[PDB]
């Protein structure tokens, strides 16, 4: 009965990353009050957010696309970061923790 199509399945997959405790930092852009340095350092910035509404109207052509934006999200967390802080751990976690999901996505 249940009919998803690549880009509702990909929705899915970023509302149960997102629903994870530790996801808060990545559901939407950085705010300036938070890191006024940080579209200095990142130059493709992504978050739940953005994936969420790309994912919503359809507009990944292929799983690559989105798998390639997922990583380049936990990337960037991390290399803003340094490989260090709490945001680190969470990227860690998270990355693993929704993997499984990510082989699942059928095109």
């Amino acid at each position: 009965k249940v009919d998803l199509s690549m880009n509702d399945q990909i929705w899915q997959l970023l509302d149960t990353l997102s629903r994870h405790e530790n996801a808060w930092p990545f559901r939407k852009p950085v705010s300036i009050g938070e890191a006024s340095d940080y579209y200095e350092i990142i130059k493709e910035p992504t978050d739940i957010q953005t994936m969420k509404r790309k994912a919503k109207n359809k507009e990944y052509k292929t799983l690559s696309e989105f798998s390639s934006e997922l990583k380049r999200m936990f990337d960037n967390c991390r290399f803003y970061n340094a490989k260090n802080t709490i945001y680190t751990k969470y990227a860690n976690q998270l990355e693993a923790f929704i993997w499984p999901m990510l082989q699942t996505i059928q095109e």
